[PDB]
RNA sequence: AUUAAGACAUUCGUGAGUGAUUUAUUUCCAUGAAGUGGCGU
């Protein structure tokens, strides 16, 4: 899709040829991929209704934690510093 | 006046009749409508 690294091209397979497909991602994942990172967002009751709420949850935690990497973030009042700002001015400080 | 004289190789006659420039052949192969956020710790 159009910015499907930030997540808008998720899919799985679950019949092959009428067949249920038993594949572990997180085996995949770690196969082909250099680095793998799980994170357990709190799923606050629900699970059950607002599959756009969940969607909201989702993207809303992917742009927080995006938007904490590369920079920083001046919102409301919290302040936590960019990593990849922190990165380069701890190895080698110049 | 002499084994001489006389005599168009000529008349008639369609290079014509039959017969598809046709048969076979993918305008196709490769290819992300995608990339990035920025601003006041």
């Amino acid at each position: 899709g159009t910015r499907n690294n930030k997540g808008f091209g998720s899919f799985t397979v679950e019949y092959i040829n009428n067949q249920k497909n038993i594949c572990n991602v997180e085996d995949t994942l770690k196969e082909n991929f250099a680095f793998v990172y799980k994170k357990k967002i709190a799923l606050s009751r629900q699970s059950t209704l607002d599959f756009i709420y969940i969607y909201n949850q989702i993207f809303s935690t992917i742009k927080k934690d995006y938007q904490i990497l590369k920079s920083g973030y001046n919102f409301r009042n919290e302040y936590i510093k960019s990593l990849l700002f922190c990165y380069f001015v701890s190895k080698y400080p110049n």
